[PDB]
């Protein structure tokens, strides 16, 4: 049975590690199932770095395995183990993230459709003007630098509203409080905090400062959603994401290559948003520690990459329910 090995770029935030615990839940399952016969992660240590990455890729693939799913730190510096991974018969599934390895299939979100549902709405609710902090992603990854690149672009069409401060939170939320509490005594007020789901943290250097609470962008977690609620925010803040179980689709993908199908080499998968509507009902679920994730069955990505290959709706997963 298949040894499939998953090699994560960065760990340092709760998104990544629920991508990891969704990936390892169902991996578990899949070799209870007998689809599998043995899986692995491997994580980076550090702030996303590719060196340490690509010399745990080659010490992965001395163990053989016949899938390898990669969360890539860089959108460069694999390519040639990548390649490495490929001649030595290995498939590839580049997951959250788009890069130029050829041999390699690409399953991702739309990392501009989330750059765009955090920075416009925010923008929206302040009138257009004030002023607002960017607090930068996963910075070295490849979706963080077309996010980054998107937010700049919202922000051109908002004259009236000036960027005050520019600081790198990682998507994590303590991070970001300790980069944004920095900054706030030496800025004037800030009307908006434009983040990679880090608006609980956010929140918390502004509480740490005695000043207001802006419009953040939260995590899609247990504990951001109840905060937004129990403190019934109701300033613009919103909570968008990608999918942390880009790993569960990743996993369905390497199994269905292993026995001779065909996947389009890109991917598009759908990102998670929560609307006002949604929050409570995804709340109801999460644990506090717990990101918002849709709930991936083999049959389920199936029917996306039909999806895909036919043009057709993008599948809009369930909320679950448990
Ligand atoms: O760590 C994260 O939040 C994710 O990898 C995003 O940067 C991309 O989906």
């Amino acid at each position: 049975k298949p040894f499939i090995a998953l090699s994560n770029g960065f760990i340092g935030n709760g998104w990544r590690q629920t991508m990891i615990a969704k990936f390892e839940e169902a991996a578990k399952q899949a070799q209870a199932d007998g689809l599998i016969g043995k899986y692995k992660v491997v994580n980076a240590p550090g702030n996303n770095s590719a060196t340490e990455q690509v010399a745990q890729i080659k010490s992965l693939l001395l163990q053989k395995p016949d899938a390898l799913l990669i969360n890539p730190a860089s959108p460069t510096a694999l390519q040639p183990v990548i390649q490495q991974a490929c001649d030595a018969g290995v498939k590839v599934v580049v997951f959250d993230s788009a890069i130029d390895a050829p041999c390699a299939y690409i399953l991702q979100n739309s990392f501009v459709d989330w750059a765009t549902y955090a920075a416009k709405p925010v923008l929206e609710s302040i009138g257009g003007k004030g002023n607002v902090i960017v607090v930068r992603g996963v910075v070295g990854s490849q979706p963080e630098a077309e996010m980054y690149e998107t937010t700049k672009k919202i922000l051109a069409e908002y004259p009236q509203v000036k960027t005050v401060a520019t600081v790198t939170g990682m998507c994590d939320g303590a991070t970001a409080q300790k980069a944004v509490l920095g900054v706030l005594p030496s800025v004037s007020t800030v009307d908006a905090v434009i983040g990679c789901g880090d608006g609980y943290g956010v929140a918390q250097a502004f509480a740490t400062a005695g000043k207001p609470i802006p419009a953040v962008t939260f995590e899609t977690n247990g504990r951001a959603l109840s905060y937004w609620k129990d403190n019934k925010i109701d300033n613009g803040s919103v909570a968008v994401m990608s999918d942390p179980a880009q790993s569960v689709a990743a996993l369905w993908a390497a199994l269905d290559l292993l026995e001779g199908r065909d996947l389009p080499k890109q991917m598009t998968f759908p990102i998670v948003l929560i609307e006002e509507k949604d929050r409570d009902t995804w709340a109801s679920v999460l644990k506090p520690d717990e990101y918002a994730a849709w709930p991936w069955t083999r049959e389920l990505f199936r029917q996306q990459v039909e999806a895909i290959k036919t043009g057709g709706e993008p599948v809009q997963p369930p909320i679950p329910s448990t």
